[PDB]
């Protein structure tokens, strides 16, 4: 159908058209054991799908894809809740393409439906081989896409391979100021010919469609690097500071990866097998051997080093100049009888000519080591070292061992880290050992993903979190990736920008990969 | 017509005097107080921009007649009045929440509740059906209520010249709207409309300095925040810190400390501020009298600046000394800590005994920076009720009352100097006075014009409850002074997203 | 209604009742904006309620209350779902009481629908007065109890008093053998004429009938009372550990009660106001002050120790004999120059003649303490003390200061708790401080309380979780209480029984605080 | 009654409605002595009042008047003379707004009818209490 409103003035028009492309497949549900209905109301309140919104600018290159949503129950809130109670489910929605336009001076939209197991082009030019429909951004105002559930079953099961409705610009957007744009959302809501399946209890872990996040201030939430420093800041430098692998690193889809742990506690612990050897250069070095707990000595496949013991990042040339630090102790009958803090390299000295490394070979600087016994380590902070670029130093899986992939943000995004100070200990005397104060960053603490590892996140979608904080009420806009690594929109200087600690996350709404946030934070200091 | 969600006319049964109104109460035209809301490019998608709760404070005139009635049932009609333009482009969400839901602050879930989405393009006249979604006959006071929630849902772009959507809306209630159970029209529901008595500025107490006039209100972009204790108000009081009502009789202390000194200067005597109330000095109460200069900055000890007040010894009532001495308050440089409230008094005199009672009243500053330096209070424990630091919406600058501290010199070495400041004041309790009758009705602001000289000057600056008056400024300049000797007038309630058309620019 | 079966064999008989007591009010649903239908199917899906079932064995006493039920969309999974995306409910429910009867010797069951704002009373003789059935264990199969929704509001809304049912014993179960029981479930569906009022968006934090706990081990939950060391066991000693307060108490209500935090890591550091005075008995201790950053030190009402900081258990009489060891150094620019292992008491020697307290002061045994500084405080373990016994020591809030409540399990039971194991320090230096092997018990850490705190605990309910270890498959059986203290039902000697700590949660079903657990631990070792 | 024209070049819409807040209150008359007519053009011949124009500006302030037309016989050049010649007078005047408006970008103007001893606020927001 179609339908035309004078808009206000009398200065254009509005078009608001229910389309159906239709392959309009009703099935007769003949197979499904029962047939359950919903409740009329359903069908009538159309809600923001899960995707939408997409702001269509002058910079925006027709090709590029804009909108990838599954015609799936996912597609409404009231439809995804009630899912988790249904086995099944039968029937297309009707999604509405609200488009904030104007004659502002031209631009077309191009929206299809493509069936499943065919792939999207990235071509405003092969998607009008779907079945398609098309926008003028100066009189479009809304398009009801009657959407089918093309489906060679007779009514759906979790897993299925669904359709796909895709949004591309047709024809750029042209303006006559370049601030001009065009916020697109878009709704769904189901046909009256959608149907649930059998009454399943529901899973408790369901994916749901709107996530809770807990009250929690981030310096509650502490900490994989530095378990022992509660978080105080949160930290955006532009420095291109590509995350290599570290420790707390969790993913909602395995937890953690790489040797990250939900339980860092301290620094987590780990003992060595401290072998001794013949040393050139620095004879007061002695190459010990990190022991693996749960992890035997000799599984190429597992990580070479203690879960939870990891970075800070050493073992750098300068390695014989700058190290780490950690408490160490003989290992004796019911614990230790001294422990002191000595001088810990973690990396490359003569042994393995490599840069930093997950070894497996440490080096201390304590002459007293001896073979028959094995020492503790509890990692304290650097010492000589520079601050904040050498304790993100970037050590790698050199080997089989599966680790985190190095994550580096989309352009135009930068980190958001989870900072924290240690502390320098000095000592005036005739035997000890010097730190150096520095700071530490790190990804998501897992206090802030047991949420999310089991609310739930829907496929394809970065998590679009706010930060509230002290009053009067500001917010900045976050994004959470499913990989593990909150961003936020960056624009100006490439000032290390600190955020304070004290403000809550809050959901608000699911959002593709490349959606830019509105809000960006001004690196002005 | 458009109607979120069906409204249920009740048969009001069980209401013992089914009460009417005036059949002409029925025009849906007129204005719904606190309904109105500006949409400008700066406003962020999902930003909440306007929340009525479906009460008789939609409309002017039943929330007038609300006063003499203990009950209501019916819904509202609201029109909207949408001044766009051509270039305009943009869509808004009103979604009508139920009543004991919480509203949420993401659009992704006000579109789960009944909505409707509305084209600045063709939704100029958009009737809408606000309903009173209850599950009792008819309303008491103090009843949860339904709100209806208007939110930006595709941000205001323009196709040319970046142009300001002033909306608002007119309400006349539904023809089922029903009265009942007459009462005294002294109830709450704060009136539609807050006479203001025309008091000229000039004719108000500086809190912060209730000793001179308050000569001029001026705009200082620079000031972003104030943390002042002393000066500051609220309609929904509740109580803030170190704010009295007079603040001319709260200026005055009596202070006493033992054998003591700052480290760096055997000259600056300790004194603990006595309290009108009782010890403990327990974590709960104002450490400090409840009226006494919030001035100063976090200064270090040594060669430096500091305040002057009066002070004298207690005689048995008697005659009391009296004469200018210098004065710093606290110090926290010693703990580590930023000068505060709680941090005792000091005396740069060697002539107090270790208990005797000292009177101490505020003059001025000495050897200081200039007005910069006073602005900024001394910080807070964290452990009383104190007035919490504010700012004004982004976007727009505070209003203050200015005072001039005269200079006062010694032409012996026996007093001291005082270099002359220009004070400010975030509110004077002689505006408010009127409003506590009236009252703000549910988190609305109240837009009030500033009728300079004769009239032909009228400027306009939003009274947010808390406490300030804000007035959107573009510029540089931080000095801007206005005129003192004008009078107040209520223009309208504005939400708080309002922004005003007269911006006065700063750099003129 | 009435239906009676002949039990097979012919040796009985079998009734399976339809009773309505019968307020059936049904409402007109006039008021409400627009009245929402279910899937018929949810009708005749009858699902064991949450605080069913109830075992009535011969030590049940009449007057005993089992059931109390409030009669809502709670009662059944698929409402206690819908009702997420529902702002109001109207109808009742068909309550079945399946009853595992036989012909066994005797006993008789009184159900009673008791309106809302009415007490509960203790005594079957009082039931008699509600609107109520009576059943026998002889005959006794079904009951189908039409509850109806007593109610004087036209739909319900969240937080209304509603009507409940109540079960009870009317005559005392008799049987030959001494173990002889009754299981007695209970089910509910809604009855036709329920309907909801309103579609509003899911919560995001809803109430959740189901709850999900992720497949943690709790050697990975790890650790309030020492955040450094992994939790490698789960006691069960039945010494009557009534576990007054400590570190790790939370609930979810609040979420962290006493100076419990989420954020543990190491064993939270604190720094003290190393005050000094003439000190008698023995000079070399000094009287240090703990500082309270974010909780200045002059408000009866909030804690006078810092966040965090909390035992180990000290300042019994002795504790000029036993203490706990705790890092120091001297806080100078950028840190600390050096740190070393002191002896911190936390307790009573001569200035509070106190027991244990929770001050705000501290001796240390270092004499070279200055009043010029602040010292940081690590706690590591205990000198010389007691092990297991000391260590969970009865420092309790004297003061205003809002605390834990001490709390103690119900007869039966005791508690479970995570374990950790503190190693020693040795030095054989002249000048050095030595430790002695301790273990530590904690209550739920909190990592198992985040999806709590998140899922849901629907009112007056404590969880019912399973425990799986690794094969063959063994499941315990332990009752999760909503104020946060796990425990499992016990039976035999008093033995301290270590669980082992790799295994999962898992949820199994919400019951009533009294639910004797069918699973008993047998204190054998 | 309502009436809506196309701009030239169909740029726009220009309204000219007929509106009547209407306290539409018509006298007998039957206490007047006697009645006198007046030519029936004068109903027809529209003429600017004493008062108008006034230019709304952007340095415009709403709550600022712009009007206060008393509804007399000085509406109108011809009944303000005829008044001369006249005891009494009866009866309201059709007042036209004529607006040199255009597809600008915005602005919206208001007008009531205030009864008499009612003062004027000086506020659009009270002047939607009275009939506009």
């Amino acid at each position: 159908s179609s339908k035309t409103e004078q808009v206000t003035g009398a200065t254009g028009i509005t078009q608001s058209t229910v389309t159906a492309p239709l392959p309009e497949a009703v099935s007769s549900l003949s197979l499904a054991p029962t047939v359950n209905a919903l409740d009329p109301w359903v069908y009538l309140n159309q809600t923001e799908v899960p995707g939408g919104t997409f702001t269509v600018s002058s910079a925006t290159q027709p090709g590029s894809v804009l909108l990838e949503l599954e015609i799936s129950p996912e597609l409404n809130l009231y439809t995804s809740h009630l899912f988790r109670m249904y086995a099944g489910w039968s029937g297309g929605f009707s999604l509405k393409l609200l488009v904030a336009g104007n004659a502002f001076s031209a631009g077309k939209l191009i929206a299809a439906i493509i069936p499943p197991n065919i792939e999207v082009p990235n071509s405003a030019y092969l998607l009008t081989g779907f079945p398609h429909e098309i926008l003028d951004f100066r009189t479009a105002d809304s398009m009801e896409i009657i959407a089918p559930d093309i489906k060679n079953i007779d009514y759906h099961f979790r897993g299925d391979k669904l359709g796909k409705l895709v949004v591309m610009v047709y024809s750029p957007l042209r303006s006559t100021s370049a601030d001009f744009e065009i916020e697109i959302k878009l709704t769904s809501a189901p046909l009256p010919d959608f149907k649930f399946t059998m009454l399943v209890p529901p899973i408790q872990n369901n994916a749901l469609p709107i996530w809770s996040i807990p009250q929690a201030p981030p310096y509650s939430m502490v900490n994989p690097r530095s378990p022992l420093t509660p978080v105080v800041e949160l930290y955006i430098n532009s420095s291109y500071a590509t995350c290599n692998h570290q420790l707390g690193r969790y993913t909602i889809y395995q937890g953690a990866i790489g040797n990250s742990t939900f339980n860092p506690s301290g620094a987590w612990t780990a003992t060595c097998t401290a072998e001794a050897g013949s040393v050139t250069g620095h004879p007061n070095w002695r190459y010990a051997l990190l022991d693996l707990p749960d992890n035997p000595t000799f599984d190429p496949t597992l990580p070479p080093v203690p879960r939870g013991f990891c970075d800070w990042g050493s073992g750098v040339k300068s390695g014989n100049k700058q190290h780490l630090v950690c408490f160490t102790g003989k290992k004796v009958e019911g614990g230790f009888q001294d422990v002191d803090t000595h001088m810990w390299d973690y990396g490359d000295n003569e042994t393995v000519g490599l840069d930093n490394t997950y070894q497996r070979t440490i080096y201390i600087k304590d002459p007293s080591l001896e073979k028959d016994a094995q020492y503790l380590v509890i990692p304290m902070g650097v010492s000589g070292a520079a601050n904040d670029d050498t304790v993100q130093v970037a050590p790698n899986c050199y080997g089989s061992w599966d680790y985190a992939p190095t994550v580096a943000p989309p352009l135009g995004e930068q980190f958001v880290w989870f900072r924290s100070q240690l502390p320098a200990s000095k000592t005036t005397t005739t035997s000890g050992v010097n730190s150096v104060p520095v700071n530490v960053n790190a990804l998501m603490s897992p206090d802030l993903m047991c949420s999310a590892y089991a609310s739930g996140f829907p496929l394809g979608k970065v998590a679009l979190l706010d930060y509230v904080l002290f009053g009067g009420s500001v917010v900045r806009q976050f994004k959470l990736y499913p990989e593990g690594y909150m961003t936020a929109n960056t624009t100006g200087s490439n000032t290390g920008f600190i955020i304070p600690a004290d403000g809550y996350f809050r959901f608000n709404s699911w959002v593709s990969p490349s959606f830019m946030i509105s809000s960006v934070v001004d690196l002005n200091l």
